[PDB]
C-alpha cells in the first residue's frame, strides 16, 4: 500500500520529479515548479477539462476564478481532498483521498517562533502590501499598481478570490449608464437613503455618501477593465432597480473576481497564495513598517513596506466567534468560503486598530440545506414568492434580511420554499446552476409542484392566483411587497427548500473615506495602515442591504489602493 501522491510517484522517479532538487523541498509558497512538473506530465486544466464526460460535474472545470493549482487538491505528502469538498458533496473518487477538515489556528499561536524571525532579519521590501485576494485586495492591487506602487498581495488559501468569487445577485450603483440604457430613473440620494434606513440608521453617513457617490464610476471602472455589468434587477430593501450583473442575470462574483484578477496580474502584481499574514509590524509612535508573513511552505518572513492594505474579509465562517456575539446562531450553517475566519481582524487589533459594529451578524434567508449553497436574493427580486409548509405566503420577499430570516424561522420546520415560474427562470441565468446542482423541484403545474414538495395543492394554487392579482393590481394586499415584477404564470413551475444561514459580518476596522485605519487610542489614523471591504465596519450599519458589499469592495478597494500608493510616494 503506497498511499499519498508523492509516494506513489516515489516508485517511479524520486524527488526531482516534482521538486527542483533531488533532495526535496519547495522553493516558494506558490509551488511554481511542482505544479509545472505536474502540468509537464499530465496536461493542464484545459486539457484535463477537455476530456471529461460531456454530462455533469468534473473537478478540473469549475467556477473558481484565477489560477487554480493542481497541488491545491492533489497533495503530495498527505491525503488529498478535492477543494470542492469544502462546499459541495459530489463524492468524487479522489486518488489518494482523505476527507475535508480545517482546524482554526490562532494568528497569535506560535508567538515565540514568530519573534525569533522578526529578530532574524527583515527579508524583503516592497511599496504597498495588500492582504487577501478578494475584490477589495484585487481592486486595490490594480489601483495601487496604477499609481506606481510596487505591490505584494498575500492570500492564505491555495486558490484566490475569497467570498467575492461566489457572489451572485449583483453590485448596487446609482445613476449608471446601464440604467440609462434600460430607462431606470434612480438617484444617488435614494441609494443613500436606502442604505441608511436598512442599516437602522447607525451607518456612518460619510462612508455611505462615498459608497453611493462613487458607485457609477466604479461600474465604469470595471467596464473599462472588461467587466459586463449591464443586467439590472431588484434586491431587497432598495426602492429602485439597482443591482448590476452580467447580461442575463449571471452572477457577478466569478465575473468580477476574474476580471479584477486578470487586471491585477496584467499589471505586475506579485501575488502569493498559501501565504498568511500573522502580524503587522510596529515602531515608534506606532508607524506601520511592513508585516510578518507565514508561508505555508517557506515559513516566517518579514516584508517591509510603507503602506499596508487590509482587504482580509469577514468572520461569518467562524461560528465560535459569531456565537459569542449572537448566541442565537450557535450551530447554523454559513454561506462562506473556508478562510472567512477573523484572521485579519485579529491582526489589525493586535496592531491597535479601532473596531465598530462587530456584533451585527447578517443571516441570509435563502440557503439550500440540500445543496449546501446559498440561493441568490436575485431569484426573489426577479419575482419568486416564498411560501410555508401550509402553501401560504408569510412575508414580503424583498424585505430586509434580519426580518426575512426571522419570519422563516417562525414557520413549521424552520424553513420555507421558494416558488417561481418559467419566466422568472429564464430572466435570471444564475437559476440555471441551482438546476445543474440537482436541488430544484419542477412540477408541470402548480398542483404537481405541491405534490413534489409536500404542500396542499389547493392552498398553494390558491396563494399563487392570489399573488397574480396583486401583480396585476400593483398592490400586494397580504404582505407589503413594493415591487411585483412577474405574474408567475408560465409553466413549468419550480420550487426550492431554503432556510437561513450565517453570511456576512457588518462590523470591522474603523476607516474614513480614504480607507485610513483609525486607532483605538487616539481616533487618528495609524500612519501607513489602510483597509477595505467586509473586514471594515461602518459602511453597512447593522444590516447590509443585498448589493452593497460588491459595491463597497470595488469603491473602497479602489480608494485604499490609490491612497496607500500616494503614501508611498511621500
Ligand atoms: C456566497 C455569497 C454571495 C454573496 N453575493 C453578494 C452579491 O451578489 N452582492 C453583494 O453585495 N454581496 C454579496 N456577498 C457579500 C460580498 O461577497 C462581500 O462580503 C465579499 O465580497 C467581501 O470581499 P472582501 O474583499 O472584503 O473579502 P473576501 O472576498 O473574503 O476576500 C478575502 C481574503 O483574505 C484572505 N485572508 C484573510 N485573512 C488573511 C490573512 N491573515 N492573511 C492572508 N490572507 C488572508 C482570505 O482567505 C480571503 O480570501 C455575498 C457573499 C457570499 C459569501
Ligand atoms: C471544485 C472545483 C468545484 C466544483 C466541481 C463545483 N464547485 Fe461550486 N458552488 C459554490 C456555490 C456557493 C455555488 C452557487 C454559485 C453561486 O451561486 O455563487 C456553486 C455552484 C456550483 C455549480 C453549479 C453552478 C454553475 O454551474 O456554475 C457547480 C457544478 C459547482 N459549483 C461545482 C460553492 C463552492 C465553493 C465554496 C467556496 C467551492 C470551493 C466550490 N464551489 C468549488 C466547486
Ligand atoms: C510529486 C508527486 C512529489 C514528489 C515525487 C515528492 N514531493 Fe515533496 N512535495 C510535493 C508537494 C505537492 C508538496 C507541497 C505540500 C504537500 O504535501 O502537498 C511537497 C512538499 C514537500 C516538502 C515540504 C513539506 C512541508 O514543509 O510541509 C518537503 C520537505 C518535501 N516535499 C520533500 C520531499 C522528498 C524528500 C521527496 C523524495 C523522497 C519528495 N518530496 C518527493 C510533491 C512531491
Ligand atoms: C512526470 C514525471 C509526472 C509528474 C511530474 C507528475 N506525474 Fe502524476 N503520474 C505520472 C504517471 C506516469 C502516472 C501513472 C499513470 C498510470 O499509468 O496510471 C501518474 C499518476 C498520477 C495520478 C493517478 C492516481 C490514481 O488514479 O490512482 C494522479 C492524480 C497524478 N499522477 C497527479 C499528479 C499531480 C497532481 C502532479 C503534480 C504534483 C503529478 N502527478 C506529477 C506522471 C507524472
Ligand atoms: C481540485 C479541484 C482539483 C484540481 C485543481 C486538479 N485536480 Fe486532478 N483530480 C481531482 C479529482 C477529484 C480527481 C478524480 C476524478 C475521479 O472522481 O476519479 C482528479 C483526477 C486526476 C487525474 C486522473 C486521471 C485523468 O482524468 O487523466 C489526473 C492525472 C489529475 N487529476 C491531474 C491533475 C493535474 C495535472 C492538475 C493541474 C492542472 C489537476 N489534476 C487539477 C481534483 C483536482
Amino acid at each position: 500500500a503506497p498511499e499519498v501522491l508523492a509516494d506513489f510517484h516515489g516508485e517511479m522517479g524520486g524527488c526531482d520529479s516534482c521538486h527542483v532538487s533531488d533532495k526535496g523541498g519547495v522553493t516558494n509558497d506558490n509551488l511554481t515548479h511542482e505544479n509545472g512538473q505536474c502540468v509537464s506530465c499530465h496536461g493542464d486544466l484545459k486539457e484535463l477539462a477537455a476530456a471529461a464526460p460531456k454530462d455533469k460535474v468534473s473537478p478540473h472545470k469549475s467556477h473558481l476564478i484565477g489560477e487554480i493549482a493542481c497541488t491545491s487538491c492533489h497533495k503530495g505528502h498527505e491525503k488529498s481532498v478535492a477543494y470542492c469538498d469544502a462546499c459541495h458533496s459530489f463524492g468524487f473518487d479522489m486518488p489518494f483521498g482523505g476527507k475535508w477538515e480545517r482546524k482554526f489556528v490562532p494568528v497569535d499561536a506560535d508567538k515565540a517562533a514568530q519573534d525569533k524571525a522578526i529578530a532574524a532579519g527583515v527579508k524583503e521590501t516592497t511599496d504597498v502590501v495588500i492582504i487577501g485576494s478578494g475584490g477589495a485586495g484585487l481592486a486595490a492591487a490594480v489601483s495601487a499598481r496604477d499609481a506606481g506602487a510596487k505591490v505584494i498581495l498575500l492570500e492564505k488559501e491555495p486558490i484566490p478570490g475569497g467570498n467575492t468569487k461566489l457572489a451572485a445577485g449583483g453590485m448596487n450603483a446609482a445613476e449608471t449608464k446601464p440604467q440609462a440604457k434600460l430607462g431606470i430613473e434612480d438617484k444617488k440620494q435614494i441609494m443613500i437613503d436606502d442604505t441608511m434606513k436598512g442599516g437602522r440608521n447607525i451607518n456612518d453617513p460619510e462612508l455611505v455618501k462615498v459608497l453611493a457617490n462613487n458607485s457609477s464610476d466604479s461600474i465604469d471602472w470595471l467596464t473599462s477593465m472588461g467587466a459586463d455589468m449591464t443586467d439590472v434587477g431588484r434586491m431587497g430593501g432598495a426602492s429602485v432597480n439597482r443591482s448590476h450583473r452580467p447580461t442575463g442575470g449571471a452572477g457577478v462574483g466569478a465575473h468580477v473576481a476574474q476580471v479584477l484578477w486578470d487586471n491585477a496580474v496584467k499589471r505586475g502584481t506579485d501575488i502569493r497564495l498559501n501565504s498568511r499574514v500573522v502580524r503587522i509590524l510596529e515602531d515608534a509612535s506606532g508607524k506601520v513598517t511592513g508585516v510578518l508573513v507565514k508561508g505555508e511552505y517557506t515559513g516566517y518572513y518579514v516584508i517591509k513596506a510603507d503602506a499596508v492594505v487590509i482587504a482580509a474579509g469577514g468572520f461569518a465562517k467562524n461560528n465560535e466567534r459569531v456565537s459569542k456575539y449572537d448566541p442565537k446562531l450557535k450551530g447554523f450553517k454559513a454561506t462562506n468560503h473556508p478562510g472567512a475566519t477573523g484572521d485579519g481582524l485579529d491582526v489589525a487589533l493586535q496592531a491597535g486598530a479601532a473596531t465598530r459594529d462587530l456584533e451585527y451578524i447578517q443571516a441570509h434567508p435563502t440557503y439550500s440545506p440540500a445543496g449546501g449553497v446559498m440561493i441568490t436574493e436575485a431569484v426573489r427580486g426577479n419575482g419568486a414568492i416564498v411560501v410555508n409548509r401550509e402553501g401560504n405566503r408569510f412575508m414580503n420577499e424583498i424585505t430586509t434580511r434580519d426580518k426575512a430570516s426571522a419570519a422563516i424561522l417562525q414557520q413549521k420546520g424552520e424553513s420555507a420554499y421558494l416558488v417561481f415560474d418559467d419566466s422568472i427562470r429564464k430572466s435570471l441565468k444564475a437559476i440555471e446552476g441551482y438546476v445543474h446542482l440537482n436541488i430544484v423541484k419542477e412540477g408541470k403545474t402548480i398542483e404537481e409542484l405541491a405534490k413534489q414538495i409536500d404542500v396542499p395543492a389547493a392552498e398553494l394554487a390558491k396563494t399563487v392566483t392570489a399573488y397574480n392579482g396583486f401583480v396585476k393590481s400593483g398592490k400586494d394586499a397580504q404582505f407589503e411587497r413594493p415591487d411585483l415584477p412577474r405574474e408567475l404564470v408560465v409553466a413549468p413551475f419550480y420550487a426550492l427548500e431554503i432556510a437561513p444561514a450565517v453570511h456576512h459580518t457588518m462590523g470591522g476596522l474603523v476607516i474614513d473615506t480614504k480607507a485610513e485605519v483609525k486607532s483605538e487610542k487616539t481616533g487618528k489614523p495609524i500612519t501607513g495602515l489602510y483597509a477595505a471591504g467586509e473586514v471594515t465596519g461602518g459602511v453597512h450599519g447593522a444590516n447590509r442591504l443585498g448589493g452593497n458589499a460588491i459595491s463597497d469592495i470595488v469603491t473602497y478597494g479602489r480608494i485604499a489602493g490609490a491612497s496607500a500608493a500616494k503614501f508611498a510616494k511621500d
